[PDB]
């Protein structure tokens, strides 16, 4: 066929119930990652490819940059939790990964504020229980499908992208490969 099975998408054995549509998982210090932002905005093909009424959910992951990894994965949910996901992914990145100029809590935390997010409201966030329980879910959803690496995403909790299986030549023609992909496995 022309979608296999162990080609763009591998199958969990191990199928998650009630998991997101659309589950995708970084780290703010995976380099695949980065590129898959910055350089191919695989979120954003996906999503101008898929059918109406089908949520897209991407989480961050603790299991990179030990206790900055965390710290990123709370900062993640406190971006969830406010809606500045689009504000500050790509200056959290490019700290990370361009200037290394993140090195500390309070280095994300000047990302924020550079951003517009307010001191007062950044830290209240920071605090909360509702930001607690999201980063719960973050972690819950990358436990169930046993997550060791990324950038990482799964349909329905039961197909799993597989990128290593697509050419890389040309840039625009894996991402369109990518979102086709997401695609199919959608409306399967």
């Amino acid at each position: 066929a022309q979608y296999e099975d162990g080609k763009q998408y591998t199958t969990l054995e191990k199928p998650v119930a009630g998991a997101p549509q659309v589950l995708e998982f970084f780290s703010f210090f995976c380099p695949h990652c980065y590129q898959f932002e910055e350089v191919l905005h695989i979120s954003d093909n996906v999503k101008k490819k898929l059918p109406e009424g089908v949520k897209m959910t991407k989480y961050h992951v603790n299991f990179m940059g030990g206790d900055l990894g965390k710290d990123l994965t709370q900062a993640w949910a406190v971006a969830m939790a406010l809606g500045v996901e689009d504000k500050v992914t790509v200056p959290l990145f490019e700290g990370v990964q361009k200037t290394q100029t993140i090195r500390s809590a309070s280095d994300i935390r000047d990302v924020f504020i550079n951003a517009g997010i307010k001191g007062e409201e950044y830290d209240a966030a920071w605090n909360s229980f509702v930001v607690k329980s999201l980063v719960a879910q973050q972690e819950k959803a990358a436990a169930d499908v046993q997550l060791r690496g990324v950038p990482a995403m799964f349909v329905n909790g039961k197909y799993q992208l597989n990128p290593q299986g697509m050419d890389t030549s040309n840039m625009d023609v894996f991402v369109q490969q990518y979102a086709d992909t997401v695609k199919y496995l959608s409306e399967k």
